[PDB]
């Protein structure tokens, strides 16, 4: 699939959140954050709801062995492959990444743009991607590798240019390392972010650079890309992610201005997504909005789900407008401040109206 066709085929995506990226005191464990062990039935339920792509956060952390081989625990790679297969064998697009490892705030986090030993970070990263790519080399273009997740130094202000250079270096190392492994890895789509998956800091003049891809398969036309660009979207945070009841409504259908943000509405969403279209999509790079969503505030405002639905529809529809892939953030938590649309304990739907809103947004 070329850049336009892949977006169409990917449809609406869903994150298998709070599973294989979950870690406590440095060891990944897919149950560590309270979700059950993943089973194929969950992925079948998500497919039945209409999602065509599954994003699978994966952490590695202390399952990476010592230098210089940095060997990944074999049982962990085998488990990741089993979970990938639950989605891949159902005909879905699948994205796998390196997730917790890039955070300063995660115990064992090491893929740090601000870290002092960039030589060791870069070599470890190379060796880790060599192994993950090798494990999945025979998978077709429905499997996408994502270089890393949300990578920054912890500061929400303007990016340090030297640190941005490290980020860009990681993306370049990832691309070239993956291509030089076997199988279909020289041809598959590879997803890369800019700083903290932030749209403004990725599209603006802050230091992001597009990787070269000179080791890719000769079969890819010179005029096409096999790189996609990642951003995440939870704006305005006071509505979407802040864990209190100050703001519980969003968009034009809000019924109370005291419960609605003063910024970040439909006009902002338009400007933001148009900026990704103008910078990247027009140049032949698909864009994946790899996470979006809003937390459950029905404990504060009994009308909140009206707005969670409205927000999800609006973000999905804006992605559709601008020919980019919207991927919903589902963390399995049903309850206060949760993001789940399904109860993973029984594979039931818990948020039919939000699912319907997403699917309406794909029309
Ligand atoms: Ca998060």
């Amino acid at each position: 699939a070329d850049a336009s066709q892949i977006v169409s085929e990917m449809g609406a995506g869903w994150n298998l959140g709070n599973q294989l990226e979950a870690a406590v005191n440095g060891t990944p464990n897919e149950t560590a954050w309270g979700n059950p062990t993943v089973t194929p039935e969950l992925i079948k339920k998500v497919k039945a709801a209409g999602f065509k792509s599954i994003r699978i956060p994966v952490s590695y952390l202390n399952n990476i062995g010592s230098a210089p081989n940095y060997t990944i625990n074999a049982a962990w790679l085998n488990r990741i492959q089993q979970v990938v297969d639950y989605a891949y064998n159902e005909g879905l697009y699948v994205i796998i990444n390196i997730h917790g490892d890039g955070y300063n705030s995660v115990q064992g986090g090491w893929l740090l743009v601000n870290g002092g030993n960039q030589t060791a970070i870069k070599e470890k990263y190379k060796k880790v991607w060599q192994q993950i790519a090798t494990k999945f080399s025979n998978y077709n273009d429905r499997l996408i590798f994502e270089s890393m997740n949300e990578v920054f130094d912890g500061n929400y202000g303007n990016p340090n240019s030297a640190y941005y250079t490290n980020l860009n270096a990681y993306n370049q190392i990832f691309v070239d390392t993956v291509r030089q492994t076997g199988g279909n890895n020289n041809a598959r789509w590879l997803l890369v972010p800019g700083w903290n998956t932030n749209i403004d800091y990725t599209v603006g003049n802050y230091g992001f650079t597009l990787p070269t891809d000179n080791y890719r398969s000769s079969a890819i036309p010179s005029s096409q890309k096999r790189i996609m660009i990642s951003a995440h979207y939870y704006s305005p945070w006071d509505f979407a992610g802040e864990e209190n009841g100050n703001i519980t409504q969003w968009g034009a259908t809000s019924t109370n201005p005291a419960k609605k943000s003063t910024w970040g509405q439909e006009d902002y969403l338009e400007s933001q997504f148009k900026s990704m279209y103008d910078k990247f999509v027009t140049q032949g790079y698909p864009v994946v909005i790899g996470e979006f969503g809003s937390i459950d505030k029905t404990s504060y405002d009994s009308s909140n789900n009206v707005y969670r639905a409205a927000y999800a529809k609006a973000v999905t529809a804006k992605a559709k407008k601008y020919k980019m892939v919207p991927v919903y953030w589902d963390n399995g938590h049903n309850g206060q401040h949760g993001f789940a649309l399904f109860n993973r304990s029984n594979n039931t739907v818990t948020q039919q109206n939000i699912i319907n809103a997403i699917m309406q947004g794909m029309q």
